[PDB]
């Protein structure tokens, strides 16, 4: 039974959801390395999140298994006997994981190191990266959300999730007539506020909205919230991100016991400064720990931060031009053919990133049998899996399948693309997969997607869980 599985894929992709769309198919048994099926294999597409599996792959590469992000805290000299310091500096370097109470374990070492008063202006040194916070073909009425908040070297990270240069944003309603309540998370007196929003009647129409208008720093929030509704809670994206690092800074260090005379600004480490007294530090986990929440919940501010690190390494410049230059060589030199592969992003947002199928596979192939091989297959998704953390963005389908605790595959999908590539480990050799589609009118063709998922872990002497 192997002309068999030709029969059902071929049939599964006479699917009328994928109307007018290029859907690009290939399946390799990895320890005969067998091609087992190949549908416009070497076809130019689009693959949205898909192309983290090619950053994932060059960040190991290029910074390792063990590679960690600092942060640290600089002075011009030690603390006066008096207490006083000058101008102070939040200094961070790329740490897609850094949070509040990482902030605030900062913010208790420069009190206890002999800090009682900053007299000077407290700045922020996100100059590790350059300060070019979005892709040139980003859709700037997309910037208000998650996956497409701005690229700092020091950015706080958001939750157990770690979600980058973000706030939570909750509205509860109050009364019906007066208006609701707005807290804004984080970015409460860094970002600034327009509610325009009201507590409607009980039981009535919910058309709450929440939008950071395009070039500007407001939460903006408008619509009606009923009475009796369950309090709304948002992550919105803000401006300048080291910025507001260095606003939560200054909320850290008055709290740990620390005055700032002075004002929050961003500003790099003068260099006209000698042996600057480093009065705080903090290290971020590992990558390959990093590489859990970042490829489960597929991280977009992770990846781009990564190539930006990676353009540090190779060529010292967390540009993105450097970074995936770095990406692109890494990849290279691991065996992977890059001929039909265009690099404009690490996330894949960006509609200018072009794979082909068999270039997929090719670097599942590849990175198969790399050293951080099983780090780099900890971090795919399992496919119906309900813990967040283990199912990641593929914890709601294929559950009781064959699929089911089998497949680990990266997921992708965007208005017009979709793509779900990765491994089904079976009794009948290891296998590699690669399902990218563009063309479809309607919604990501995630049925389609999975059933070729869970046949192949059927084929592989895999069974359903019922
Ligand atoms: B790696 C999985 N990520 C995505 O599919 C994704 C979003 O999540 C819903 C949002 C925007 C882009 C995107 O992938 C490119
Ligand atoms: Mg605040
Ligand atoms: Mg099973």
């Amino acid at each position: 039974r192997l002309t068999e599985l030709r029969e059902d894929i071929d049939a599964i992709l006479e699917d009328p959801a994928l109307e007018g769309a290029v859907s690009g198919v290939v399946v390799v048994d990895t320890a005969t390395g067998e091609e087992l099926y190949s549908r416009d294999g070497g076809e130019q597409l689009l693959p949205a999140s898909n192309m983290k599996l090619f950053t994932a792959a060059a960040a190991l590469e290029v910074l390792g298994a063990d590679h960690s992000f600092g942060t640290e805290v600089a002075a011009e000299s030690a603390p006066g006997r008096r207490g006083e310091v000058q101008d102070l500096y939040l200094v961070g370097r790329g740490d897609p994981t850094l949070s509040a109470e990482d902030l605030d374990a900062m913010a208790a070492e420069v009190a206890a190191s002999g800090v009682r008063t900053v007299r000077g202006d407290l700045y922020a040194d996100d100059t590790w990266f350059d300060s070019e916070r979005l892709v040139d073909d980003w859709w700037p009425e997309d910037e208000p959300y998650a996956y497409s908040a701005q690229i700092s070297a020091l950015t706080v990270a958001h939750g157990e999730r770690f979600d980058t240069g973000v706030t939570e944003v909750s509205v509860t309603p109050a009364a019906e007539g007066e208006p609701a309540d707005v807290d804004l998370g984080a970015a409460e007196g860094y970002a600034e506020l327009d509610n325009r929003a009201v507590t409607g009647a009980a039981g009535s129409a919910n058309t709450l909205v929440i939008d950071r208008p395009v070039g500007t720093n407001t939460i903006a929030v408008t619509g009606s919230l009923p009475a009796d509704a369950a309090p709304v809670t948002a992550l919105r994206t803000v401006d300048e991100p080291a910025a507001l690092a260095g606003h939560l800074f200054e909320e850290a260090l008055e709290s740990n016991g620390v005055t700032v005379k002075g004002d929050v600004g961003l500003g790099g480490v003068p260099a006209d400064w000698q042996d600057a007294e480093v009065l705080a530090d903090h290290t971020s986990a590992e990558l390959s720990e990093i590489l859990v929440p970042f490829m489960k919940f597929s991280n977009n501010g992770h990846a781009e931060m990564l190539v930006k690190s990676i353009g540090q390494e190779t060529a010292g410049a967390g540009t993105w031009d450097a970074g995936l230059v770095g990406v692109e060589e890494a990849l290279s030199g691991l065996g992977v053919d890059t001929a039909g592969l265009v690099l404009n992003d690490g996330s894949g947002l960006s509609r200018g990133n072009l794979v082909t199928a068999d270039t997929v596979v090719d670097l599942l192939g590849q990175a198969g049998s790399a050293p951080w091989a099983q780090t780099w297959s900890a971090s795919l998704p399992v496919a119906g899996e309900s813990d967040p953390f283990v199912g990641g963005t593929l914890a709601n389908r294929m559950r009781g399948t064959a699929a089911e605790g089998v497949v680990e595959a990266k997921t992708g999908t965007m208005s017009g693309v979709s793509a779900l590539s990765g491994y089904v480990p079976g009794p009948e050799g290891e296998l590699a997969f690669s399902i990218v589609n563009n063309g479809h009118s309607g919604p990501a063709p995630l049925a389609v997607q999975d059933a070729i998922a869970v046949r192949l872990a059927e084929y592989a002497g895999h069974q359903a869980p019922e």
